[PDB]
């Protein structure tokens, strides 16, 4: 692969939108890094997930790569070194340090990731590019704005449109279990995944479940051959490689929405249709192997473009408005994503301890951006957990249709009733478990 010379020039942002599997991560990336080093550029590589980052550092092992952990706010050497980190790690460091290096070449892989930390990162990056302080490459077949759900592939894909179960089934879906080979099944939620996986397991199928929280331990198991089904949330759209012959995709997802009628709260709306980019990335899990031309994409429904009510857009602004810049400037969203919110640049900016608490609630507290923002801008200290118990009766959190009760750090049994309700902290057993740990003052 021959690298273009102009992509290393400051004020240039290159959208590397080669089709899924074309060789963006595996082939051109090491070529770009080596060429960046030759030019003595201060280089940053951004991976969507910890797993993908680990694959990058394994592949770039011969080069002066340094993986950067979010447990560390900055890490500067007096040496020629390429920094490697997750999208979210970059955004956290921007919020928590003034010692963020002045990278003049930034590569964001799987730059289609729509999680707020990634949207915020693209905002900061593009701002630096447009200010003439950096060159950046966004690697993704589906850049922000894409609407082709059936892009080019390395090998032919059989696109099959048919009814897909939303829940456990007894009969009428023989084609699912009769299939000889491996399947990746995209589900709209973890608990939808729990039910589907349970159904497949009672049929004697070996299934691995994937979600954001379990991705690190569960994904490596898919690299072995002792499995029939992967049941996964949208997280697998971000550079997850499966050696499988089929994707099952009912093209559905949950969408966080900030509601403003009465007390502000985040709900999880849907299931709703995925975006055409998401559908393409799910489909793009297969058709990757030149030697295997039998791959199937089994789908249901049309994708939906309009996602302007997605909470991730205002959450991205809450992050961006609090990002430290050398000049003191407020960075704006990436061009094509500016339309997604009506927020006035800088309206979410916090000062002093409130800004510090905002960051702490996200990184140490594991809370969503919106929820962290509401607590921090209320003037509440990080260790002060009273808000988890002082909400209105409607804010009572249920588990198995019964009221959740928590032992506090002071040793009192209080009903879990937060002042601010964000559906994501009680969306599934694991999220609730983590949030109970927060409410009981255990982190
Ligand atoms: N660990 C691996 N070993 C061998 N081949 C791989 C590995 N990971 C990916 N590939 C293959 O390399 C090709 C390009 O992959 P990649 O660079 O990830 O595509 P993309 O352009 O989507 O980033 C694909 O055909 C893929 O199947
Ligand atoms: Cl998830
Ligand atoms: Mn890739």
């Amino acid at each position: 692969y021959e690298v273009d010379e102009d992509i290393f020039r400051k004020k240039r942002l290159t959208i590397m939108d080669l089709h899924p599997g074309a060789g963006k991560t595996k082939r051109i990336l090491p070529s770009i890094v080596r060429e960046a080093l030759k030019r003595r550029l201060r280089t940053l590589i951004l991976a969507p997930t910890r797993v993908v980052a680990a694959e990058m550092e394994e592949a770039l092992r011969g080069l002066p790569i340094r993986y950067q952990t979010p447990a560390v706010k900055s890490d500067h050497t007096g040496r020629e070194i390429v920094d490697l980190m997750c999208h979210a790690t970059f955004t956290t460091r921007l919020l928590s340090s003034t010692r963020v290096p002045n990278y003049n070449l930034i590569v964001m892989d799987e730059a289609h990731f729509t999680d707020p930390c990634s949207v915020a990162a693209r905002g900061y990056i593009s701002t630096r590019v447009e200010m003439g302080e950096a060159a950046a490459i966004f690697m993704t077949a589906t850049p922000p704005g894409s609407t082709d759900p059936f892009p080019q592939s390395n090998s032919p894909i059989e696109d099959i449109e048919r009814e897909i179960p939303e829940r456990s089934w007894n009969t009428g879906f023989d084609w699912i279990t009769d299939y000889q080979g491996k399947t990746v099944w995209f589900v709209p939620s973890i608990k939808a995944g729990n039910d589907i996986a349970n159904c497949l397991r009672k049929s004697g199928k070996r299934v691995i479940q994937l979600s954001r929280k379990t991705f690190d331990t569960e994904y490596p198991k898919t690299k072995l051959t002792d499995w029939d089904f992967v049941v996964t949330t949208d997280i697998s759209e971000m550079g997850a490689n499966f050696r499988a012959g089929r994707v099952i995709d009912p093209r559905r997802c949950l969408k966080p929405v900030i509601l403003t009628d009465g007390p502000e709260r985040v709900i999880l709306a849907g299931p709703i249709p995925v975006t055409p980019a998401s559908a393409a990335q799910r489909r793009g899990r297969i058709g990757r192997n030149p030697a295997q031309e039998d791959d199937q994409y089994v789908f249901s429904g049309d994708p939906l473009k309009n996602d302007e009510d997605h909470a991730h857009w205002t959450e991205a602004k809450m992050l961006l408005d609090n990002i430290y810049t050398p000049e003191g400037i407020i960075p704006t969203l990436f061009g094509p994503e500016r339309e997604k919110t009506q927020a006035i640049d800088g309206e979410f900016r916090l000062r002093g301890e409130q800004r510090k608490t905002f960051v702490e609630l996200m990184r140490r507290g594991d809370l969503p951006v919106w929820l962290s923002y509401k607590v921090a801008s209320a003037g509440i200290s990080y260790k002060d957990r009273e808000w988890c118990f002082t909400g209105e009766r409607n804010n009572q959190i249920l588990e198995e249709n019964m009221e959740v009760e928590i032992w506090t750090r002071e040793g009192e049994k209080k009903k879990l009733r937060p002042k601010w309700l964000d559906a994501r902290v009680y969306a599934d057993p694991m999220a609730l478990k983590d949030f109970k740990e927060f409410a009981s003052g255990r982190k």
